[PDB]
């Protein structure tokens, strides 16, 4: 599968993508031209340390990866977890964000 660079293709996500939001994340989005979605993760270095930063990554890729079936198919979809996310981090579950995560994959259009 095509890696997608967020180096190159970030601003271009941003500028002509669409957007949702919930009180965890900010998911980005934009046709690939694709038959499979590519998902980049972006973390403001505010959310905590590398360590911190890297347990956010690891459950939002393990939530796309085990869910593919239910994600829209097609898109580069960038998600940038929020400032409730970094504050509720600790005592989070990770099913919490999951579901949270996947209530938005699925309304992708």
């Amino acid at each position: 599968r095509e890696r997608l660079r967020l180096r190159r293709d970030f601003l271009l996500i941003f500028k002509e993508g669409k957007s949702l939001q919930n009180e965890y994340f900010v998911v980005l989005f934009r046709k690939n031209g694709l038959d499979y979605s590519r998902l980049g993760i972006v973390v403001k270095r505010k959310f905590g340390k590398a360590t911190r930063r890297n347990k956010l990554k690891r459950w939002v890729r393990e939530i796309f990866r085990r869910n593919k079936g239910v994600i829209p198919k097609g898109f580069d979809i960038v998600v940038i977890p929020r400032k409730k996310l970094s504050e509720e981090f600790e005592r989070v579950d990770f099913w919490t964000v999951r579901e949270k995560l996947l209530n938005l994959l699925k309304r992708i259009e």
